């Protein structure tokens, strides 16, 4: 069992890690795009697939061992348990974390930042409202 | 600038949070993809879409604002600097990350999630010679 293991705080972290890869060398890629480095920006993108399978792979470990999703801390066995965690989450987002940078950020004076947050805030509630159609599909039959 | 601040920090965790959906998402389809449920699957993708709009999003203010790297606290201004913080990222992961995860996994009876530990040790090691190589450039 891996259930309260530091085996099983590892492939958490593991996981984080790898998500944060794949978007950093995309994001780079861009860059490499823009300037005219098209071999760059190539293995940037091969190098991003690897980081991909490395993530997905620490969630295979991570599910079929009776282990939470890393960002909700919920279950993610079924394909219902899985839009169950997505919608948490959204659900967090929408109606506490964005919100709650959005304020900082104009408390702290940047405006232009806060106004990111907000339009998130308004895009998480979409989503979470979205996925909440999918397990009354689902759950519903 | 941004540096110092809490929005600094918020951002930071903005990313990481973007960046873990995009990979649940899509692993999730993965089973909606098996099971014959295209339409949720297409839903799942095209809202993972919007997740890396918003990643980006935070990089771009994290970027234009002075501040570092999420993952490795390095500046990401120039692609230069951008190759250099990839490269900082995989090196800590291949000597010291996934080889530490490794023996703790070994240790607490997991040989299977150790040897996939080593497998992403040694890749992760090839990521970050590979990133050299275009360093220079
Ligand atoms: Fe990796
Ligand atoms: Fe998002
Ligand atoms: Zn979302
Ligand atoms: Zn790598």
């Amino acid at each position: 069992d891996l259930k309260g293991t530091k085996t099983a705080e590892n492939l958490k972290q593991g996981f984080i890690g790898e998500s944060m890869a794949n978007r950093r060398y995309l994001y780079f890629a861009k860059r490499a795009d823009e300037e005219g480095y098209p071999e760059i920006a190539g293995l940037l993108r091969s190098i991003a697939e690897g980081e991909t399978a490395h993530a997905f792979g620490h969630l295979d470990f991570i599910r079929q061992g009776g282990l939470t999703d890393p960002a909700t801390d919920k279950p993610i066995g079924t394909l219902e348990q899985m839009i169950e965690s997505a919608i948490a989450g959204e659900t967090y987002e929408w109606t506490q974390m964005y919100p709650g940078f959005a304020k900082v950020a104009r408390e702290e004076g940047f405006p232009e930042v806060a106004e990111w947050f907000e339009t998130l805030a308004r895009a998480e509630k979409s989503h979470a409202e979205k996925f909440q159609n999918v397990l009354k599909q689902l759950k519903g039959g």
